[PDB]
């Protein structure tokens, strides 16, 4: 296969991390980026990251380009997908990362304009077909426009399919801890709701999440069997998914652990690994996996009651999904 | 009823706390403190609070007496329970708050030199009997050494009352999210653990509680069918637990808040309320409630699997009790 | 007098803190406010802050109206200065706070609609006259439109008029140890420079201030003498100057902070405090004072060479010092 | 040369740094560690790492032996010199990074026992010789135990090198902008002075250093020019010098930038760097330069009065210079 080609739309956290991960593999091409800023701050943001640490390797520009290690990018500045030639510059796939872009009505002009593929870097405002790695990838149908879904779902998805297949989930609700994000204030300030005008840095701060619900959306068996809530909490990166669920037979803390470290050397390869070394969410900063147990941290009580704990690198895990996603429909 | 006389063995955060709760009534008169310090450190720590804010009064000291307000308090500093004659200056209650005091066998001194009383302000480590407000404290049996329990147990505690009154529970897991605490790092040093080595302000570090398994000391019925774990984070004071329960029948949403508000009102008053605010951490600092339900983050899936959320300022909560038990006992 | 009626546009950060120190005086009343936000919204950040704490008091509505412990203040949302009929609700003083009419041009259409004066609560981007209390205060001509200057120059401005006054100013350099605000990001994105794009609260952010070069505005015998510079630091409130100068003259430390301590009893009554007690950043949260210099931190080198700190609550001490001005303007 | 071969007594923030970075040089090598802690835990520390991420390789023990990436170290775990047969291990250069042996009586017991040379990671707290690289390290005179300074020493030294020698220093006074580091209090707790008592990463917190009044030891042309202080604010790691100071003639500013550029490119190679790029304080996180002047941040006022800001890894930076001494006095 020729390296598939792809367009990254909008360029905050989510598109530089997919970049960054895109010019570290051979089997997917950059060509283009779109980001309502100048190309010297596109530049600044790039190079340096407070999180992921400096980008190894020479960004200037020229004019209209990114020159990353010598490779040219072209960047667009528009808001209106109307002014994005994407196809222009090569790209088959477009990575839609802006947030504005959650419909497949908004995402048609695209195809229009000869993209061959929209995926969506959050869940659908709509019914656009919805797809997780290592949860129903193996029953894409070609769909020119999907939704990878969200963080969370990339974390508590293949935790589920382990369950699933193994155990059977007859209920189950769900708390992430989760890193603060863009669209949380600083400091008490308004916002959409009373809970995300408080300063994120110094809260916890309940939010809500349709992570757990929408998981029918790729495991239909667990329609109405999932609901879950959301804790930010002061850090910048980094988040943890808690499952309190009841299985369908007795299990041990063992047998769950197992199941998760069989999965990590097949079926969820790349996508799930365990923890057996104690790490602190630090420790998982530019990890690639979606979903990492802390497998001293599983509980089981009254035969078929069970917590998991699963780490996820909220940008960098979901990014990596997202690339693997582009290179798997192509 | 005179007000009881008490002391304070451990000025730390717990110890503070509870001295300034006690100059604040009328019903209980602080009149010895120990800690390990100069007398200039000890005004000073008294008088300014990251968390608290600044003590509204004169701290002075005159020489071996903390003057407060104008009224007198003898400071001891030993570590041997020896030296710390607490009943000559009038102590009939000491609060045990320097965490290494934990048995009867440690505490039995203090009653042979006169104190009436003896109160832990953490989980015992051997059998010294455990009471909780608002839980079993109305089955005291005059024992002259108890334990207060921990933070989580005087917010889990009510929580699991009335769930058990109500509804009845089959099993529940709890995660608390909890502020950090002194004896955790700074930055990454060896500690009694791993995780506990890592820096508590840049992690979610978990860290394990004995308070769910332990519940089974304050309501009996409890064994065996409660279990739970905790996620530090960066934040400097309060905390909540996320508790995840089967009841032994279907209730719904509002009928489990309902619930909350009514023994708010009536048996956990002063104890236990309810946010119907959405309110976020830093709320609740100086909040003298043991457990505020988030009446909006109640969950309830499949009939009878819930979720609650409850916060508590794990030094402000805890501390009120132990001055509320302190006059109870008396 | 009749106690002045006042109306804040703009109900952020310094807005709301404006609103709480008139509500606890009887000299001046709060009749009216603006902000583009919903009633529920304005009452919830109102009541709640995660730096000040807890509004004690009824805050309620009705249904254009904020109720606050029972008196009726009117809420306008509109950005256009045109449908703002604050003087028809009473308003003699319009506190500009928006951060969006920081020019006599932009200010005129309160005067043209019946207000009487107006206060920005920042420095002009025009001529608009500059005044600070203790500073140029006495100098007030009883012009209609004012600049109070920056939280920077009511803690600077006070520290150089008792400097200047004494010993005499040569040259000097200010660096501030400054709090997070709004518009610095959460996460690294695009802001209005590279700088500021970072993350705040885990970066040490350089971040230019005119507020050094700008004291000849109040202080015109300081015209070309002092620059400075800012280091935003992971605090959500409570700043720093440390301000570097040359006398005129020899100099010791003592007679440094004697020249302070008796401004503090004289002059500056109720704007510059000295703390001989080794306080810390969050000592200041809510302090009225807009410079508290730490005595123990004066410096002085080979004769004249000196170097002071002064705290500021960046928020309480500039809002404080903007009621302070409505009243002596009135 | 052989690759010289070093111990390092105390395993913490500077020891394990300086471990990471002698394993990615091929002219130094590690053959032994000292630390309180048992092997499992040294292990943990050594491989996960809050502020500078996971050591890239295999970390191992066998079983008084760290094996790293198939390299055997001895593990000693004493207090006392006596039972630390270094030289036995085959080291020629203590480095001491305990904190706990400061004077040359305290570090005779190494030399005493085979070993070479002892660089203490700290001022001397007696007239043990100091050296700085870039400063004084020219006229080394064989000496077997040095001090190597503090990490801002290895900062405010190289800028005063470049300053003295192409301008003049006529006085001065600095303040450091600090990260906080281990024995601060996460917590409001007892430490040895008031200040030091509050909790680091909710404060901005004063904090004395000799740093800028010991500049004499290293430059002696600089005795009773400098004093300075520290401001610890909560970042993990990276701190700033700003130094104010009268120079003996009319500069520019960038005139002291091209001193400074011309310094980075020639005497002080691999010392001191400029940023031109406008990076924030976690772009410098694991930068081995000891100062970044930022260089848009130097002012000039009334001819002679100047301001220089620099950056330094306070634990990469001074430990990177530990390297360099070592293999430099070898
Ligand atoms: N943990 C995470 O961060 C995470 C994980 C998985 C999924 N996601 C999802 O990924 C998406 C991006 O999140 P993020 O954290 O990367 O946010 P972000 O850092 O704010 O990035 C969004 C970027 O898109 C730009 N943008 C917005 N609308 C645009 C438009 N119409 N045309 C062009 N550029 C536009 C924004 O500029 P403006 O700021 O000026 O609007 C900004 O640079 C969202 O859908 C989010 O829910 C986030
Ligand atoms: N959220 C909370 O903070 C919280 C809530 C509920 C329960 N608790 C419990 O309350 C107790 C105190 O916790 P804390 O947070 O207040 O800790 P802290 O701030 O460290 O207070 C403990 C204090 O006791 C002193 N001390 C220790 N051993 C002593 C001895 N033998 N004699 C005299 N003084 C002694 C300590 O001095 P040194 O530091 O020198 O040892 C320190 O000042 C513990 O049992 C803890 O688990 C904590
Ligand atoms: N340390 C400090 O915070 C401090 C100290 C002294 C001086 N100041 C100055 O005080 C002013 C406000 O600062 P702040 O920290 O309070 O900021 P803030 O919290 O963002 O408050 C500004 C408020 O004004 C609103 N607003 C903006 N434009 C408006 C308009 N045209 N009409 C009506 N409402 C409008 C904003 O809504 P939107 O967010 O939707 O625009 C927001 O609620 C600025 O001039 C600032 O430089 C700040
Ligand atoms: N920014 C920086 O961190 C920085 C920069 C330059 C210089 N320094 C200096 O470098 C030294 C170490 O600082 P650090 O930040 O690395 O502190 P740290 O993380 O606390 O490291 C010190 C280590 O030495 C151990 N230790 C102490 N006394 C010992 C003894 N007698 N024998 C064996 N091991 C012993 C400690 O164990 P215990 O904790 O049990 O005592 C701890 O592991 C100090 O002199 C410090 O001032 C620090
Ligand atoms: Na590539
Ligand atoms: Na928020
Ligand atoms: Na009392
Ligand atoms: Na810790
Ligand atoms: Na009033
Ligand atoms: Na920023
Ligand atoms: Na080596
Ligand atoms: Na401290």
């Amino acid at each position: 296969a020729m390296a598939v080609k792809v367009a990254i739309n909008g360029f905050g956290r989510i598109g530089r991390c997919v970049a960054r991960i895109i010019l570290e593999r051979n089997d997917i091409e950059l060509v283009a980026i779109n980001d309502t800023t100048d190309i010297e701050l596109t530049k600044y943001l790039f190079k340096y990251d407070t999180v992921h640490g400096e980008f190894k390797g020479s960004v200037d520009s020229e004019g209209d380009d990114l020159v990353v290690n010598g490779k040219k990018i072209k960047v667009f500045k528009s808001r209106n997908v109307k002014d994005l030639d994407f196809a222009k510059h090569g790209a088959q796939i477009v990575l839609e990362c802006t947030g504005a872009h959650l419909t497949m009505a908004k995402c048609q002009e695209f195809i229009d304009m000869g993209v061959q593929k929209v995926i969506m870097s959050a869940p659908a405002k709509d019914d656009t077909p919805t797809y997780v790695l290592g949860v129903n990838s193996e029953l894409y149908k070609g769909e020119s426009i999907i939704s990878n879904a969200s963080c969370t779902t990339n974390c508590l998805g293949p935790v589920c399919r382990v369950l699933q297949d193994n155990f059977g989930i007859e209920k189950g609700l769900m708390t992430t801890i989760h890193a603060y994000t863009n669209g949380q204030s600083i400091i008490d300030a308004k916002a959409k709701d009373k809970r995300r005008s408080r300063a994120a840095a110094q809260n916890i701060i309940p939010t809500s999440t349709g992570a757990a619900k929408a998981m029918k959306l790729v495991m239909p068996e667990l329609n109405g069997k999932l609901h879950g809530q959301s804790m930010r909490v002061p850090v910048i990166d980094v988040s943890s998914v808690d499952l309190t669920a009841q299985l369908s037979r007795k299990v041990s803390k063992d047998e769950i652990n197992e199941a998760f470290r069989k999965a990590a050397a097949t079926n969820l390869k790349g996508i799930l690994m365990v923890d057996d070394d104690e790490r602190v969410s630090s420790d998982f900063i530019t990890c690639s996996y979606g979903a990492i147990v802390a497998s001293d941290l599983t509980q089981v009580i009254a035969d078929d009651f069970i917590k998991v704990i699963a780490w996820y690198d909220n940008e960098w895990g979901y990014s990596s999904r997202l690339v693997d996603m582009a290179v798997y429909i192509a």
